[PDB]
């Protein structure tokens, strides 16, 4: 695609950023970017050592996708070199790294959490959900199911702005609204809805379930979601109607709407629109 | 759904062959973690009615698993409780009752033998090399004999145990003859292509095996990416003989990446090959 094939000798790879089951990712320098003079900071997606297929259809789903979809609070798709060498996605630099990263040094840096980019309050908290809600009612409107919702796999960028990473794994649903996989998937019990976790059901409304993790780990600055529980002892919790508790630091109308979020129904829980709201009118009234 | 099914019968059964009791278990230090999980080293007391403390590996899902994880491990556990080969590393039990899904298998002291030819400043002779490809080909045949396709034959999945004994694990993917999770550089053509999976494209596996034993660890296709491969093997390239590699031993290599699976040869047929060279020293 001449729209996004970029130059392999125009970029310049650097520094790994991060490696795991979404794939290696280094930060790069980019010559003449999308009509920029001169150098761009980016980063780089790439394979890691020893892909297999699974990670190459994975790398190819998220360029794809990111070629269609364009939001604020979704992580840019700048170009790919997919000729005479590795397929690289070139993207948006996050200077902050992962929402759970960012958080998690917010217990040990200052000026921390207080109940100047590393001064955090319950608004700022709000305010990464909304614009987290936000992207995910624009990407819903798009009918895709990211499916791996997770603090881990967003991304925090310059100005604090989050920006929604991980699209991998994210799936059209087009006809019937639903993504179903014969097979067992690869996201992490803990961030499944019940529906997704017995049934192999995708929707908009698992992903809602998924964010009411994330909830729980933006209000936890970065806490791990059932923990001391093994992964597998989540089927019994779940069917049972166990869900986790109210943390130390989260209000009753948030912790309504993380209980609204985890509905064994996936129609009674809200939908992202209405998640923007609810996360509004607690800004506005705090 | 299929995987909620397994793991209930899994914490239900008890089956008093396999299930170890937790407190007689004692977990030590981290021998490995990654794709396949996490591994710990540990002793276990009156193991299979053994006396004393029986060094053991205990393999656990890692942090954040997912169901595909899940279910290897309990797929690993209904494989390695119906399989018995000096070869081929053995299930001795379960923890299914108390916290963590735990299997407790025979301990292999060097790890992996990626790792144990990485570190060869140690001493091989070519006779080692051709007696682990033996080995490996010895626990390949019992196990095709017995209509199992490993799908993830790797010097990264081969332990290596006292006396330099070879042990085929990972059996999370092995499937009974009668998805894209393994590295594209191991893969049959016909797995890569239509994605196929029998006993000749494990043979395949094995002459990629060969290849990183012959080389002491090497990287295959060393510089090419696996987004290449396809083509390159598609219009018939394969790996060039390595330094330190017999005609012989480099022929049978080359058997086994025929495109034809039918042309490959059978385990027996390596296992053969390899007898056939110890006598003719
Ligand atoms: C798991 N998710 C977050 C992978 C997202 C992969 N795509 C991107 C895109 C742009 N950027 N800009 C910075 C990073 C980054 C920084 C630190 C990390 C990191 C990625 O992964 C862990 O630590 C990045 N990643
Ligand atoms: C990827 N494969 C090899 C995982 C196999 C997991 N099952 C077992 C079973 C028994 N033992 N006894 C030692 C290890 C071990 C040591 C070092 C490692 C290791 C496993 O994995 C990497 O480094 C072991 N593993
Ligand atoms: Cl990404």
């Amino acid at each position: 695609d001449p729209k996004w094939e970029f130059p392999r000798k125009n970029l310049v790879l650097g520094k790994t950023l991060g490696e795991g089951e979404f794939g290696k990712v280094v930060k790069a320098t980019a010559f003449h970017l999308k009509g920029r003079a001169g150098y761009t900071t980016v980063a780089v997606k790439m394979l890691k050592e020893n892909a297999s297929p699974s990670e190459l259809r994975d790398l190819l789903s998220e360029f794809n996708v990111l070629k269609q979809v364009n939001h604020p609070h979704v992580i840019k798709l700048y170009g790919a070199c997919s000729q005479d060498g590795p397929l690289l996605l070139i993207m948006e630099y996050a200077k902050y790294g992962s929402l759970r990263g960012f958080l998690r040094e917010s217990r040990k840096v200052g000026p921390g959490y207080l109940g100047d980019e590393r001064a955090l309050t319950m608004g700022d908290l709000i305010s990464f959900a909304w614009q987290i809600s936000q992207g995910m009612q624009y990407l819903a409107e798009m009918k895709l199911v990211h499916r791996d919702l997770a603090a881990r796999n967003i991304l925090v960028a310059e100005g604090r702005k989050m920006k929604i990473s991980d699209f991998g794994l994210s799936r059209d649903v087009y006809e019937e609204d639903s993504y179903v996989k014969r097979s067992q998937g690869r996201i992490p019990v803990k961030w499944m809805a019940i529906e997704s976790l017995f049934d192999h059901i995708y929707t908009t409304q698992s992903d809602v379930w998924s964010f009411g993790v994330l909830l729980w780990e933006i209000v936890t600055l970065g806490g791990n979601p059932y923990p001391g529980i093994p992964p597998e002892r989540l089927f019994n919790l779940l069917k049972t109607g166990h869900r986790m508790e109210r943390p130390d630091n989260c209000s009753e109308e948030m912790y309504r709407l993380m209980l609204q979020c985890w509905k064994q129904e996936p129609d009674k829980r809200p939908v992202f629109a209405d998640i923007s709201k609810d996360l509004e009118k607690m800004m506005v009234k705090r």
